[PDB]
């Protein structure tokens, strides 16, 4: 493992030391998006190899549904689901203030909460979720709460589509200079997370990220049996 860029701007290198405890990486997380999101560092936003996921989720779903957008950003896949009939509820530790325009626009049918994925309460709310590059900078320790936290929020014949980072041979975790940790996945170790949260892959893309030179893995599941 070495350090590479994973985005425009930030290279990112292995996990040398021991990890923040998830308590503390919580902050570390929220520090970094919000001076991300701030600065208009959030260079994910506007790069096109983010949009397959959400059309692929819908085409998972085949008809306006219920959708939630775990860590949804500025909006951008919450507009896009709301585009195509979907009542959305879009979730973020971070508040841009592109959700008012989209409030605006779309009324009822949008609902937005400023809070963790693990605060939402609820079961059985959705026939969709997505998350579009959340999971994949979770604390390792926090996967499978968060993970069930999603498939208690899912119907029982609800659809779940993840977008990771992709590795080049064994995944393995990394750390930005802001202390985000980053873990890229092979198609076989993101199936095996889901699988262990009780999620059964039916589908799984690789997402060309030309301009970055890498992937992203969009794997979509169903509850398993
Ligand atoms: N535990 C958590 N709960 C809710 N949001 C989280 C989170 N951890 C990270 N995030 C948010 O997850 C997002 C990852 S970046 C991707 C943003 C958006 N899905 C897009 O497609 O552009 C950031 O907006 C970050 O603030």
């Amino acid at each position: 493992a070495e350090p590479h860029y994973i985005d425009a701007q930030r290279a990112i290198a292995p996990v040398d030391a021991p990890l923040a405890a998830p308590h503390e990486y919580a902050a570390v997380l929220r520090s970094d998006f919000v001076s991300s999101y701030h600065d208009g560092r959030d260079v994910w936003t506007d790069e096109a190899a983010m949009r397959p996921a959400s059309a692929i989720l819908h085409a998972h779903l085949g008809r306006p549904a219920v959708v939630l957008d775990a860590g949804a950003g500025r909006g951008r896949d919450t507009a896009y689901f709301l585009e195509q009939g979907h009542r959305v509820t879009a979730v973020d530790l971070v508040e841009p203030p592109e959700w008012a325009p989209l409030a605006q626009r779309w009324g009822e049918r949008v609902r937005f909460v400023a809070c963790p994925v693990s605060e939402l309460d609820g079961e059985a709310r959705f026939d969709g979720a997505l998350d579009n590059g959340c999971l994949h900078h979770q604390h390792p320790d926090a996967y499978g709460t968060y993970l069930a936290r999603i498939h208690a929020l899912l119907r029982p014949d609800g659809r779940f589509t993840i977008s990771v980072f992709e590795s080049d041979g064994p995944g393995r975790l990394y750390a930005n200079h802001a202390q985000r940790l980053y873990r890229e996945f092979t198609e076989p170790e993101l199936a095996e997370l889901l699988r262990a949260a009780h999620f059964t892959p039916v589908d799984s893309q690789r997402v060309p990220r030309p301009k970055a030179g890498l992937h992203y893995l969009v794997m979509t599941a169903r509850k398993t049996d």
